[PDB]
């Protein structure tokens, strides 16, 4: 608009600026972004919410949602799993949620040059990112959850992909604040490669799309290794002219993975497929611009039977990469973003 991304032939730049104010409607006065007005909220699709506002130029909203971030962070760095309009339902932490802050951060301070929003929530992301590599494995992996009688010794490989790209982000940021972070560095290459490499140190979850794209769209495989991989899985998932399954066992296409793919795609060049995902599942946006999580495509039932801000964000972020409109838009390609140390591994 022209700010506001557009895919011609598919979303138009109205269309994404009306996804976006679905989901600052449904923002509470605490500034989260719940799933849905009523719904629980988590830390990380809260993140994920205030990323597509951001794109969309709706900024008030979205530095609301940083503020929650802010002002909600516990003594150790970490947020709740899950709250209910500011009743805390898992107080648990996942080291997935916890890192996320420094993409949304990144991605924010990328599109609006605002050096006085980096400083306000650099502690926010230094605080969020310590507490995540303190829940790192000997072997590199991070654990994906903390409760108060200790870790849970398990690493899920989406979780630990999506903080692999959290923590470059988190490097990128300390850049920009010109405070080095080591040892994030070095936790950072010890992770990517228990991704690449160590196979065995993650809960085998073959059967969910995300465990398939999530290595190519946080960046720890890229090139010939990343091809491969969504080749690999492609017709067990992808689902002609609908989008892409949560699960390979299940009639159930969805939005956000449709989505999280489109960016994968794009983080290899396979603009082709990119485009055909991210039309395929439009199916699902509703009249008021918001998107049904979900649908049951060989019985036409919407499942589950909610429309999830988080879907539409997933859209916009999808929408921004494929057309290059705002300067976040290439933050999962990664193209700048440090890697760490890569070597030395324990
Ligand atoms: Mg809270
Ligand atoms: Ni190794």
């Amino acid at each position: 608009l022209d700010a506001v991304p557009g895919v011609p032939g598919v979303l138009t730049p109205e269309q994404c600026r009306q996804t976006a104010q679905a989901i600052a409607d449904a923002q509470e006065p605490s500034g989260a972004l719940p799933w849905f007005e009523g719904g629980h909220t988590d830390p990380w699709d809260h993140v994920e919410n205030a990323m597509a506002l951001t794109v969309a130029g709706l900024l008030e909203p979205a530095r609301a949602a940083f503020d929650w971030c802010r002002t909600t962070q516990r003594p150790d760095g970490s947020w709740p799993i899950q709250i209910r309009n500011g009743v805390v339902e898992d107080a648990n932490s996942d080291s997935n949620f916890c890192a996320y802050v420094a993409t949304g951060v990144w991605h924010h301070v990328l599109i609006t040059g605002d050096r006085r929003f980096a400083e306000t929530m650099w502690p926010v992301v230094a605080k969020a990112i310590d507490f995540v590599i303190d829940m790192q494995l000997p072997g590199g992996e991070i654990a994906w959850a903390r409760s108060p009688s200790g870790l849970y010794e398990e690493a899920l490989l989406t979780g630990c992909a999506s903080i692999y790209h959290s923590i470059r982000c988190a490097l990128a940021l300390a850049d920009y604040m010109g405070e080095p972070q080591p040892e994030w560095e070095v936790a950072v290459g010890r992770l990517g490669h228990a991704i690449a490499e160590h196979p065995e140190a993650f809960v085998t979850k073959d059967r969910w799309s995300m465990e398939w794209y999530y290595p190519v769209l946080g960046g720890a495989l890229r090139g010939e290794a990343a091809r491969a991989r969504i080749n690999r899985r492609w017709n067990d998932f992808v689902v002609p002219g609908l989008g892409i399954r949560c699960v390979d066992d299940r009639p159930w296409v969805t939005g956000a993975e449709t989505c999280e793919l489109v960016l994968a795609l794009d983080a290899i060049g396979d603009l082709t497929r990119a485009h055909e995902q991210f039309a395929a599942m439009h199916h699902l946006r509703e009249e008021d611009g918001s998107y049904w999580t979900g649908l049951v495509y060989d019985d036409g039932k919407r499942w589950p039977i909610e429309r999830t801000t988080w879907t539409g964000a997933a859209m916009i972020l999808a929408a921004d990469a494929l057309s290059r409109t705002t300067p976040g838009n290439g933050i999962f390609r990664g193209v700048d973003l440090p890697r760490g140390l890569e070597g030395e591994y324990d």
